[PDB]
């Protein structure tokens, strides 16, 4: 009754805290790593965003939650543009390989794609895109300040088509509240949001491990 958006934020709050406190992300954001480690992160993100956006496309094409699944949110192509700049070459696409965590995350996203699992997809959409909308300005500024990354290579963190980010985030949360879901679908979505945070935490863990 608080609304699905508020339940999601409460349910995932601890997982969000654990992700912020992960050693790799904490070290990266504090300036203790470098542009190389930042670029390795963006490469792994390109892999899972590519899979996520295949799943989004399939669910949108099935007619589920179409207005929530705004294609302007797509991050895979802008990540590739950033990586072409960061690596000074397009050849990173033929050099990178998924970490074990990314393999697992991509496997889940491909099952969601194949099953056209709308509620599961919405959970992953919330976990990635609402986080991106919330954190992009602060993370981009940290990469620029600590590592000298030019804003031209921080496009992943920017949504130039969204004139008022807060208005958009509030509208996005209201679209979540407005979804019509059965009790099973709602519980499935909430459980998948927890799983989505775990997948993302493990991407950071793998990056920290090397
Ligand atoms: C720059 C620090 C930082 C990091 C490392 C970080 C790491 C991650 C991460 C990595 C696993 C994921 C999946 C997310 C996902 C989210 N983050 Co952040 N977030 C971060 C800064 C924020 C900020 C700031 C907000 C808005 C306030 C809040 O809810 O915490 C945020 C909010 C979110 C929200 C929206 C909550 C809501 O309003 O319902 C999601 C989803 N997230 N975040
Ligand atoms: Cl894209």
């Amino acid at each position: 009754t608080a609304g699905l958006a508020v339940e999601l934020k409460q349910s995932t709050a601890q997982a969000h805290e654990k992700a912020e406190h992960s050693t790799f992300m904490s070290d990266l954001l504090k300036g203790r790593l470098g542009v190389a480690e930042f670029t390795r992160l963006q490469e792994q993100a390109w892999l899972f965003y590519t899979a996520l956006e295949q799943a989004v496309d399939a669910v949108r094409a099935s007619g589920f939650a179409e207005s929530l699944l705004d294609p302007a949110l797509n991050r895979a192509e802008v990540l590739a543009r950033d990586l072409d700049k960061l690596n000074g070459s397009s050849e990173w696409r033929s050099r990178i390989t998924a970490s074990p965590a990314v393999i697992d995350y991509v496997n889940r996203l491909e099952e969601i794609r194949d099953n056209v699992d709308g509620p599961a997809l919405v959970a992953h959409h919330y976990v990635r895109y609402l986080g991106d909308l919330s954190a992009g300005q602060v993370i981009a500024r940290m990469m620029q300040r600590h590592y000298g990354v030019d804003p031209e290579a921080l496009g992943f963190y920017h949504f130039e088509g969204i004139a008022k980010l807060k208005v958009y985030k509030d509208e996005y949360r209201e679209k979540l509240n407005n979804l019509e879901l059965s009790d099973e679908q709602r519980e499935h979505l909430l459980k998948e949001a927890t799983d989505a945070f775990v997948f993302n935490h493990q991407v950071f863990a793998d990056l920290g491990k090397g």
